[PDB]
């Protein structure tokens, strides 16, 4: 039995460091778990302004919110009220590596309010890389390759930067999702991820996300 | 010119996670920078029992306990007492993952003692694994490969950590070293390593660390 609604509240807290470089980064919003979208206002309140980009960590800030079919085993929404973590490697193919970790719960009270609680660690970024140089433009959108091992789920996902001068920064994503409890597992499927920066300020102190996303089996083997 | 002297003391402190799973540990050492050897008391005072293989950090608790030739630059010794700090990253074969930083600087009272400021985070270890399961025995000895890359020094080195079943467990480091100041900066050379945890209690809430190291540039042409 899911205790999932239409409407819930968003809630995070990240804490981390970049090239040795801390910072702490809150956050509100709110996301419809059944129809894949979610929107995320964040402020910089310790380590700003940030000397990266910001890019780096706006997939950091919940996968219940992607609309499952009815055929897909949805291993997120069956997680709560108790939730899920997870844990990720984003590898930069110039040597910057990323590693962030999530303890995902959904409030006691009955506010339909999940708490994200986010350690963000980045090291070997080059000086004259587009991160440090602040030069990346977005993410181009997605698609998660996700798929069980040893009773977790995993979701694999080869990412891009657009960049300023035009061409691409790639980052290979690899993520482990484990549930609290004990969730029916699904069999390999796929979820396409869309996403944005809305809106921010001159350094990035306030940053404000949006992201769709949708679950799928992939391309069905006849055409048309 | 250095400030290095033939004894001088450690003092460290490493934060971080992995798996989630946070601790801190403290310690303090000595070591002979001119010798290339170091020893560590390490403390966990948060986070213990350690739930994972307590050889995963002990890399992270000084390039400066290094035996250089005469003929090598020595990019760390030149940077104190400013200092230096470093980066790395260390892949291991099953996917787990393991990011960590150091700032070293001297403390400004004589006393000759270096302080290490350490963030540690590991991740994707998988349950069933030797990190998670505790079966690592040590880290084999080493040869890390020095090499300059953007006035900046890098460290690449392979590791392997025998497991008590046989076998070894594999793991792929690469530091990025930055001095806080402006120092020559050497030509593409070799450190090797050495090291052992020569005491630790039954949880490793109590660990003993030695090293030895020592740069070289290589196999001679001739036989
Ligand atoms: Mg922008
Ligand atoms: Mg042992
Ligand atoms: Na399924
Ligand atoms: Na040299």
């Amino acid at each position: 039995v899911s205790v999932i609604t239409s409407e819930m509240k968003i809630e995070v807290r990240m804490e981390g460091a970049v090239n040795g470089h801390k910072f702490v980064i809150t956050g509100k919003g709110s996301g419809q778990p059944f129809e894949g979208i979610q929107n995320v206002d964040l402020t910089v309140i310790e380590g700003g302004p940030l000397p990266f980009a910001f890019d780096i960590l706006t997939t950091a800030f919940n996968r219940v919110f992607v609309k499952y079919p009815e055929e897909i085993v949805d291993y997120f929404k069956q997680s709560f009220p108790e939730g899920y973590s997870w844990e990720r490697s984003m590898s930069y193919e110039d040597g910057g590596i990323c590693l962030a970790t999530n303890n995902i719960t959904m409030k006691k009270d009955g506010s339909n309010c999940f708490v994200n609680e986010i350690r963000f660690d980045g090291v070997n970024f080059p000086a004259n890389g587009p991160v440090m140089q602040r030069k990346t433009v977005k993410w181009e959108s997605s698609t998660e390759k996700m798929y069980v091992r040893d009773g977790v789920l995993k979701g694999d996902v080869n990412m891009a930067l657009l960049l300023q001068g035009g061409g691409h920064y790639r980052c290979d994503f690899r993520t482990t999702y484990k549930a609290k409890k004990v969730v029916q597992l699904p069999d390999y499927h796929f979820v396409d991820h869309l996403m944005e920066i809305t809106s921010h300020d001159k350094d990035y102190n306030k940053v404000k996300l949006y992201e769709h996303a949708k679950a799928h089996s992939g391309l069905p083997r006849l055409a048309k």
